[PDB]
């Protein structure tokens, strides 16, 4: 459950918080709306996990693995075992054109995964519509019923360190790897009017990444249902926006801020970018 | 309202955030359970103002002024109509037992104030309490009805700067002005195992000020209610907290962690402690 009444916490023995020393020196670890950005050395998990199993909390993680990208679910899932929430209820929903291809991997104690067949579209207006759309259809269908808060993520990366309950709040992106240290003229936008997606020069917080987003059920719904409507206007006026569902994702997080937002730690390429000091753990990484 | 369908924010200019530029050096920005600690250059007033008025937010503020304390209450409410929530609907509610001497102060649109009698109790056991439980109780009155998030304050205090919706969240505490750059073996919790309030040395987290507390009218009903259930299990048992209510809100808020907490900005005393470097604003203070 989400804000029901909650119990005292337990005796818990930790160091006290220092109030005249930053608990970090080299990033911003707030957002201007008072929304925290999440970096190894702000949270102690010891206190949230107890926050968030006595709400006896359900975390939906899903996953798109179309054609030759089912290869990737494998370690994926592996990996999402050894760090992806553990301790708390997780429901895995793989959305796949091949049911049988998915791999067959062990799950802990009170995780459970649902593979749910998706229509293998002809046009690839359809295909690029299709995350948001599947995503906002199945609010209903199931996760309203069945998790908490949802994380949509891409299939072709690995868990290499924890990702827990520190992320889960209303509505979170994520900084993309590619641009958090970039000023927003640079950001790669949708920056022709006629888009939905269009965010002017002047116009912009971050720059979200598409492959790792998410928050409760009914705020993801609402995100993925706009985008969704957004997508259909661009389509029906003969414009694709430049970085698809992610450009409509930034649109909708400019104007709906989030409540969270996930440092780089939680999405990242080493190939591409090595292993920049300000990174203290790397924890979802692309595959090479 | 809180939480409610909520419209796109609309074109803002402003400076971008700086993802590797810490926004305060010199201090804790956030807690580690993730709640923002609200100090001057943590959040941009614009951005918030738009996301609460977009909400048609109003603010109740509680005063309790007894027998010579009504003597502040025209210096308390000239100065939160010049600083306190200007902009956003607001409703004061004066406690005390003399109505006819509270002072006739012009307000702002959209602003009211409501005169409330308390009953004079001939024990001082029941005025001790008394703050608490008519807090809870006029939850139910009122509180539930009328506003959507409830600010509880002393009387004894001037608004010297602006005090805004940076505050507002499910749950606050404030950083008492003693004691936020002290150990928690030195804070003054309750230390007597036989008091509901009792806090042993090696346990807090921070020593919040009885003087500044609020959150949304559900959370307030909660907490005032757990403190004041508390205050008569210590009655019944003989014992009187240290610091009265004080007590039992640290106890309360070591147990339940607040959602933002805020500066000692937001509640201080500068004929005791001055202006030191820290503290850029100086927004609500004792009165001399």
């Amino acid at each position: 459950a989400i804000g029901e009444f909650m119990v005292s916490l337990p005796r818990m023995v930790y160091p006290q918080p220092k109030v005249l020393t930053p608990c970090r020196k080299d990033v911003l670890v707030v957002t201007p709306w008072l929304a925290p950005i999440v970096w190894e050395g702000t949270f102690n998990i010891d206190i949230l996990n107890e926050q968030f199993r006595l709400q006896n909390t359900t975390i939906g993680l899903t996953v798109f693995a179309i054609k030759k990208y089912v290869a990737f679910l494998k370690l994926f899932l592996e990996t999402a075992e050894k760090h992806f929430m553990v301790g708390h209820r997780v429901h895995y929903y793989v959305f796949t054109d091949q049911p049988a291809a998915v791999p067959r991997v062990t799950l802990g104690t009170g995780r459970q995964l649902s593979v749910l067949e998706v229509r293998a579209y002809k046009r690839w207006q359809d295909v690029s519509m299709r995350r948001m759309e599947m995503i906002s259809d199945f609010c209903e269908r199931r996760f309203l019923s069945e998790v908490d808060y949802l994380v949509c993520v891409d299939v072709d990366m690995e868990f290499r360190d924890h990702v827990g309950v520190e992320i889960l709040t209303p509505l979170f992106g994520t900084l993309h790897p590619g641009f958090y240290g970039s000023s927003r003229e640079a950001f790669t936008y949708e920056r022709r009017p006629q888009s939905q997606a269009y965010i002017p020069k002047d116009e912009g917080d971050f720059y979200y990444g598409g492959a790792f987003f998410g928050g409760s059920v009914q705020e993801v719904q609402r995100l993925t249902r706009a985008c969704h409507q957004a997508m259909m206007v661009d389509q029906a006026n003969g414009i694709e926006a430049v970085w698809h569902d992610e450009s409509h994702l930034n649109k909708y997080l400019l104007r709906h801020k989030p409540t969270k937002v996930l440092s780089p730690e939680y999405l990242w390429d080493q190939q591409l970018l090595g292993w920049p000091a300000v990174l203290r753990k790397l924890r979802f990484t692309a595959v090479p």
